[PDB]
């Protein structure tokens, strides 16, 4: 190639068709999770709003991924969405550290995609990856969740939707 | 099974799974023309934001169906979301053409839907997709599209986006 | 055929458009009775505001047919609006016992419409037309005027279209 | 007849009740002309709006007489509303055309019952015809599609579909 | 038969009149289950509002009943209000879960009378039951007490009793 | 047992329960009413109006009644709410005549309700129901009526209910 691109390697956009999945995969888990804790043996709304709302953050991320290539001018192409590991995510607190793992290795991705938007000396893309994501404070709510009575304590889960998912 | 449920003739909660999965991909597809024409070789904001708006409300299409299943007393089993048939698409009227199929088929699933509803005696079921799912629309955009020297007139295209999107 | 025709029947089609030749002419009858009571000699001027507002909310509803008809993709037919039956209206709950009888042939032409819209398996169809037009209320017209003396009395008469029709 | 009837022919009256059947049929026609264009496969909403304003304002326009009547101590004497003429009618241009020939019509009448006005000195009858009346916007218009390339490019009556009617 | 009557079975009445002393009954037991807890040694304000709020709800339920009845041109035919089944209702789980039995059952009443109405095409009655009815609310509920310790622990309900009823 | 119970006698606690339901047969008397006028053949809308109302505020006094019992110590012992005498209601004054007649039954038990506080010595009791529950208001209302020529006079009826029910 387009009028646009420039210092834009091959690579770099075959990375973004690749976060562009794995941002949308995210969407589909945290959806995922978020009508497990709706569904009435679980009862756990807020956990629901919670994990909705995670759902659509990630559901764009992508969509601004997106952005960035039909603007470095790339082509995006888009792969299937696959369904997501469990299907009774068994507890708040389990919930938590598997979406505490899911936002690793998406954050992972992207590290290693500064490190590809350094060894392809693009800065407009050594920008704008490092400062939409990041994790930790599902950290906390997992130490929140450990230090009470979880996943027993059903009573230490429904405390944790109001003081802290209110 | 679990305790609401009730007047539920499980066959129709496996097929509430297949809307879930039918309404995403809509989203899905949807999703894909809707950052085609933000591509700098196409550059149509409108019919981006037609599109990016309707993707994000047959996503609630089915987001209002998970939540019919935990309700009418269910279980909800997701599976992988495949892609679009592209991957990136033709015209204006083409995308139009698109989603009209589409539509007409996430419709197809539906009256079909009221059918096996409207017999194993759920007067629920019976009254959430009479309450809010309808297309005919697209259709009268294609309309629009064809008769003003769509799809190469590209003046055509332009001015559908500034006054039929703006 | 048409472009967004679908699960839509023939033999639907061609009884929407035998309603509409009933709902414009009950606003024809409404209209007709609307300006006998004008009349310098009778002038029941409340009976002439109402009958006048039901020839225009019943002009309406073979107007949100017509919507419905080009929205099913079917094609509008219509045919000569007959005129009403005889042009003195005589008196009060005569015209009331005219609309009352005037609006059960069209409800029960609405119900062998619907009657014909689970033929066919069609949820749009029946889902819009039974979520509007019913009736009952004439029906507490005809007995207050029949119950208060009307209509033979005149006092009877300019009473109710002064604390009823107000 | 009647007590208020003074210097009102016979004559005077029957031809009230026959310009009454007249305005009457030209709604009945803009109607017609309205959801014309309200199908799926002609797609002018702008189009829909104006023919079924006209309409209205031609059934009051036959209501206004109406009370004339009454007023007049006249006796209204309705007859059947005839259907058009024309089912397609067929495009933009074409459409306006035809009104263009009901308004002259319709004048025509106007002018033959002031006419008669004069020829009965019923001068509280003639200042009701020259007060809020007559065409030439219809006129107007049809020149200006025409001058931008109807019937042959859509892309006209589109954009007369925005641009004077909007 | 009666004049407004019309498409309405003995039958279909009949049934109405034991669906109304239903929803009848299901007020008196929220009652029944309000003031249980306005007692002196029981001590839960915010379930004591809650049933009578539902006692509220469902006798509106009643009366909305009732009204298309009569407005169906049905004659209403009150029976004797049956009392609780409870005056220890005992705890809060408790009372729950038999609102929650309770509230099955007069759903279940609801569709077999929708069933009567398909029986012979009934569709103002359909409508009436589709509309503003049915439970989940108590199943959310029970299971959110029950995770949380109760019977076996006052500490719990009574936390739900503000964090859930507050 | 109780722990807020003292100088509550047995007798008057069996008295209230005993109170509690004559006014729920009261409330259950005038709901039967209100929807009397409710049907086609009557429609005296404001007589419906009133006595709904009137069972509404009797249906309170009630519930006055249990959150005063469980105040004092009390248990609640509701029982069945009989049914009241025939279901067609005669006319205006019958409907009237009779609610007096109904009220005298309240009053009078209030009243040997009332004699009981004192022998008992309880001042509590004894001053809740003498600042509450009274009547005569409806013993003006049987005379106007009667005055008017009522019921029998339907002229007399509709009139009362627009300048006295309105």
């Amino acid at each position: 190639t387009s009028q646009v691109r420039q210092n834009y390697h091959q690579d770099s956009e075959a990375a973004i068709n690749r976060q562009i999945n794995l941002e949308l995969y995210a969407s589909y888990v945290y959806l995922s999770m978020s009508y497990y804790f709706d569904r009435d043996d679980v009862a756990l709304k807020n956990f629901a709003k919670y994990f909705l709302h995670q759902s659509h953050e990630e559901r764009e991320h992508a969509e601004k991924l997106m952005k960035l290539q039909n603007q470095r001018g790339g082509r995006i192409f888009l792969q299937d969405i696959q369904k997501p590991d469990a299907d009774d995510w068994e507890s708040g607190l389990n919930a938590m550290e598997a979406a505490l793992h899911l936002e690793k290795n998406v954050n992972q991705s992207l590290l290693e995609l500064h490190k590809l938007a350094t060894d392809k000396n693009d800065p407009h893309l050594a920008d704008f990856i490092e400062t939409h994501y990041l994790i930790k404070e599902l950290g906390c709510h997992v130490t929140n969740l450990r230090k009470m009575g979880a996943p027993e304590s059903g009573l230490a889960e429904y405390l944790f939707d109001k003081h802290t998912l209110g």
